[PDB]
C-alpha cells in the first residue's frame, strides 16, 4: 500500500546495480558516477568517474603515452560492478581510456586504485554496459589472493583485448599485477582472444557476455554471438546471432575446459534464441521434486526474445525458458565423451576456423573433467532446447530473477512497460500452464527494466532498476487484498488470510496462526458467516438471532453482533453457534428511514480478541408500508398483508380494517 521506496538520478542513467549480501546497501554503477545507497534507496557515498578527456581511438590512453587524433570530453560508462567481500572493496569496470577499472572502497567509496599502465589493465574499448558480465573468486583467505574471470567483447581490437580471459586480483591495488593473466607463458595463457582470422572472414563479429554464475567448480556464461553461419560475408547489416552457453573450470589454467553449447526454445512453433537476461536460482522444494533434482541442484531462469535477427534491438515478442543445471551438465559430459570416443569433431567455427577433428581416447570423462591439450576447445553440435514457462507477444521481457517461499518457487520478470510479473512456477496446474503470472507491480511507467534485479538480503524486498531510477519494490504486498474471498484467490503464493484480524498476510505475519483456523491456507477455507433468520420487519425490535459461523478459530475470546455502524450488541456462544439481538425498532429507524422497500445492512462480527469485524452476512430489514398496490403487498418476498378495506400494506396484521380485509395471497387481490 505505501509508495515505492525510490532513488532517482542526477543528469546521468544507471547501468548496472549490486547489494552487499550482508549490510544489504545498494551499489549502483551509473554513467561517469558510482552511487553507493542504504536498504531503502537513501544516498550514502556519490563517486565520480566523468566525464574524462578521452577518444576511443587512443591505444594506450593519454594518461600514459600521447595520442594523436585529438581529444575530446567523453562519458565514463560503468561496464561491470562486482563486489569483493574478501578485500571489502568494489570493482566498477568503466568504459573510458580503454576500460580501465577502479577499486572504490567498500565504505566511503575511496578510490582505492585504477592500475592503468600495463597492457592487460585495458579490458576492452567497447560503450555499450550489460555486455560485460564475471565473477570473483577468492583464493585461501589467509592467502589474500582471488581470480576474476571477465568476459567482454572487444570490437574487433583481437590484438589488445581477449575477449575472456582469467585475470588475478592482488591485495594491493595500485601493484602493477594487478589484472594479469594467472597463468602466462609462450603457448598457451589464461586467454582466449578471437583470431585475427575470423575477423578478417566476417568483419564486425564480438561475443557480448549477458550473463555470468559461479556452479559447483565450473563458472558459465551466457553469450551472444553473431552467427558465422546465417550471414554472409557481407556486413551489410543483415546478420543473424547465436545465444550460447560457455563453461570453463575455476582450476583450469591453461584454458583447456572450454566448451560452447547455443540454447534457446519454442512454444507453438516459435523460435527464441536472442538471450536477453539469466538467473541462477535454487528451486525450492515444490518445483523440486517436479522436476527430480536434488535439494542441492540449481535451475537456470532465462529470458529469450523471438528469433535471431538484430541484437541491438530484438522484438518485443519474449519468452521466459527454463534449463535445469542437470540437463546441461549432461548434454556436456555426453559430447566431450563423444569426442573421447573418436567421433565427429570439434565444432567452433569462430574460435577454430579449420575443421580439426575429435581424437580418440581410451579415459572414461566425470562430471567434473576440466579438459587436456586434446580434444579442445570443444563446439557444439545441437542447441540445448528449454522449458518454456511464460510468452509476452506485447510488452517485450527483459529481465529475470528467482527466489524461493516456503516451497513455492517465484519468478520476477522485468519488462519493457517498466512492470514487474510475479511468475509462480507449478506443474501441477490442472490447466496444463506452467507458469501463472499472478501479479503486475509497475515500478517506473515508461522504462525497461535493467537486468541487474537482485533482492535484499532478507528476500523481502526486490530493487528493480530503471535508467532513470531505482525502485524499492516489495516482494510481499499482501495486505492489498482485502477479503478472504480475493486474497487467497489472487494465488500469491506468500498470501494468506489472518481470519481473527481480517487481514491478508504472510503465514508468519499473522498474529497466533499455527494455531487452527486463525489462518486460511486454501480458498474452500474462508471464514463464512450464516444467519437465522435473515430478515426481520421494521415493526420487530430486538429478535433474536442465531449465527453459525464457519472456519473461524476458537472464538472463546469473546463477540460482537455490529449491523454495519448502528447497533452494537454483545453476544453469546452455545454449541457451534452464536446467539445475539436484532437492533430495537428505534435503531432500525433511522437505518430504514428512506431506503423504501427494504434495505441490505451487513451483520458483522466483531471480535474481542482482535477489535475488528471478521466475518460478513446480509441481513434484511422490510417495511411492509411503503408497498402501494394489493400485489406489491403480497408478491413481495417477505410476508406483508394487504388490508383491502383500509387500502393499506403492513405486517402484524391488526392493522387492518377487520379481518375480511386480510388478503394474503396474490390471487385475492381485488381490482
Ligand atoms: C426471509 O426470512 C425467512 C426466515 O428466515 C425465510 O423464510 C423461510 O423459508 C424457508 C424456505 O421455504 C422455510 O423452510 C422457512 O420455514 C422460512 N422461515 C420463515 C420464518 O418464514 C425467507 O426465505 C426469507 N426471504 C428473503 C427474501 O430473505
Ligand atoms: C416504513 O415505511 C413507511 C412508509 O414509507 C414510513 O412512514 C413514512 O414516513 C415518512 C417520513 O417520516 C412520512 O412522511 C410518511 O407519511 C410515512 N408513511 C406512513 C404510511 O406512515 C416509516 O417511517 C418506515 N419505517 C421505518 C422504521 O423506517
Ligand atoms: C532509510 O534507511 C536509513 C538506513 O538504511 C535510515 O537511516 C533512514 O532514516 C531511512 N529513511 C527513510 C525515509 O526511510
Ligand atoms: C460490544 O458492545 C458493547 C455495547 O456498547 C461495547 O461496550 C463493547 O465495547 C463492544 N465490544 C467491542 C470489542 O467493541
Amino acid at each position: 500500500q505505501p509508495p515505492f521506496r525510490t532513488f532517482s538520478a542526477s543528469d546521468w542513467g544507471l547501468t548496472h546495480l549490486v547489494v552487499h549480501e550482508q549490510t544489504g546497501e545498494v551499489y549502483v554503477g551509473a554513467v561517469n558516477r558510482i552511487y553507493k545507497l542504504s536498504g531503502n534507496l537513501t544516498l550514502l557515498r556519490a563517486h565520480v568517474t566523468g566525464p574524462v578527456e578521452d577518444n576511443e581511438k587512443c591505444y594506450p590512453p593519454p594518461s600514459v603515452q600521447s595520442c594523436p587524433h585529438g581529444l575530446g570530453s567523453t562519458d565514463n560508462v560503468n561496464k561491470l560492478l562486482l563486489l569483493d567481500y574478501a578485500a571489502n572493496r568494489l570493482l566498477a569496470c568503466g568504459s573510458a581510456s580503454q576500460g580501465i577499472c577502479q577499486f572504490l572502497r567498500l565504505d566511503d567509496l575511496f578510490k582505492l586504485g585504477e592500475p592503468h599502465h600495463r597492457k592487460e589493465h585495458y579490458l576492452s574499448s567497447v560503450q555499450e554496459a550489460g555486455s560485460m558480465a564475471g565473477v570473483l573468486i577468492a583464493g585461501p583467505p589467509g592467502q589474500g589472493q582471488a581470480k576474476l574471470f571477465v568476459g567482454t567483447p572487444i570490437d574487433g581490437k583481437s590484438e589488445y583485448f581477449p575477449t575472456l580471459s582469467s585475470r588475478r586480483l592482488m591485495a594491493n591495488e595500485e601493484d602493477a599485477d594487478m589484472f594479469g593473466f594467472v597463468y602466462q607463458d609462450e603457448f598457451v595463457s589464461s586467454q582466449l582472444k578471437i583470431p585475427s582470422d575470423t575477423l578478417s572472414k566476417f568483419p564486425a563479429f564480438d561475443i557480448y557476455y549477458v550473463y555470468s554464475f559461479r556452479s559447483e567448480q565450473f563458472v558459465y556464461y551466457l553469450t551472444l554471438q553473431l552467427d558465422t553461419q546465417l550471414t554472409s560475408p557481407d556486413a551489410a547489416g543483415e546478420h543473424f546471432f547465436t545465444s550460447k552457453i560457455v563453461r570453463l573450470c575455476v582450476d583450469d589454467p591453461k584454458f583447456y575446459s572450454y566448451v560452447e553449447f547455443p540454447i534457446g526454445c519454442e512454444q507453438a512453433g516459435v523460435e527464441y534464441r536472442l538471450v536477453q537476461d539469466a538467473y541462477l536460482s535454487r528451486p525450492g522444494r515444490a518445483l523440486a521434486h517436479q522436476l527430480g533434482l536434488a535439494e542441492d541442484e540449481d535451475v537456470l531462469f532465462t529470458v529469450f526474445a523471438q528469433g535471431q535477427k538484430n541484437r541491438v534491438k530484438p522484438p518485443k515478442e519474449s519468452a521466459l525458458c527454463l534449463f535445469t543445471l542437470r540437463a546441461i551438465k549432461e548434454k556436456i559430459k555426453e559430447r566431450i565423451q563423444s569426442c573421447y570416443r573418436g567421433e565427429g569433431k570439434l565444432s567452433l567455427p569462430w574460435l577454430l576456423n579449420k575443421e580439426l577433428g575429435c581424437i580418440n581416447s581410451p579415459l572414461q570423462i566425470d562430471d567434473d573433467f576440466c579438459g587436456q591439450d586434446f580434444n579442445q576447445p570443444l563446439g557444439g553440435t545441437v542447441t540445448i532446447e528449454g522449458t518454456p514457462l511464460f510468452v509476452d507477444k506485447d510488452d517485450g521481457l527483459t529481465a529475470v530473477a528467482a527466489y524461493d517461499y516456503r516451497g513455492r518457487t517465484v519468478v520476477f520478470a522485468g519488462t519493457r512497460s517498466g512492470r514487474i510479473r510475479k511468475i509462480l512456477v507449478d506443474l501441477s496446474n490442472p490447466g496444463g500452464r506452467p507458469a501463472l503470472a499472478y501479479e503486475s507491480v509497475v515500478a517506473q511507467e515508461g522504462s525497461p527494466i535493467l537486468r541487474d534485479l537482485v533482492l535484499s538480503p532478507n528476500h523481502q524486498y526486490l530493487y528493480a532498476m530503471t535508467e532513470k531510477q531505482v525502485t524499492r519494490v516489495p516482494v510481499e504486498s499482501c495486505v492489498q487484498y482485502t477479503s478472504c474471498e480475493l486474497c487467497l484467490g489472487s494465488r500469491d503464493p506468500h498470501c494468506g488470510w489472518c481470519v481473527l484480524h481480517s487481514i491478508c498476510s504472510r503465514r508468519d505475519a499473522c498474529e497466533r496462526a499455527d494455531e487452527p483456523q486463525r489462518f486460511a491456507a486454501d480458498l474452500l477455507q474462508c471464514v463464512q458467516l450464516t444467519v437465522q433468520p435473515r430478515n426481520v420487519s421494521v415493526t420487530m425490535s430486538q429478535v433474536p438471532l442465531v449465527l453459525q459461523a464457519w472456519n473461524v478459530p476458537d472464538l472463546s475470546a469473546g463477540v460482537n453482533c455490529s449491523f454495519e455502524d448502528f447497533t452494537e450488541s454483545e453476544s453469546v456462544l452455545e454449541d457451534g453457534r452464536i446467539h445475539c439481538r436484532s437492533p430495537s425498532a428505534r435503531e432500525v429507524a433511522p437505518i430504514t428511514r428512506g431506503q423504501g422497500d427494504q434495505r441490505v445492512v451487513k451483520l458483522y462480527l466483531k471480535s474481542k480478541e482482535t477489535g475488528k469485524k471478521f466475518a460478513s452476512v446480509d441481513f434484511v430489514f422490510y417495511n411492509c408500508s411503503v408497498h402501494q398496490s394489493c400485489l406489491s403487498c403480497v408478491n413481495g418476498s417477505f410476508p406483508c398483508h394487504w388490508c383491502k378495506y383500509r387500502h393499506v400494506c403492513t405486517h402484524n396484521v391488526a392493522d387492518c380494517a377487520f379481518l375480511e380485509g386480510r388478503v394474503n395471497v396474490s390471487e385475492d387481490c381485488p381490482q
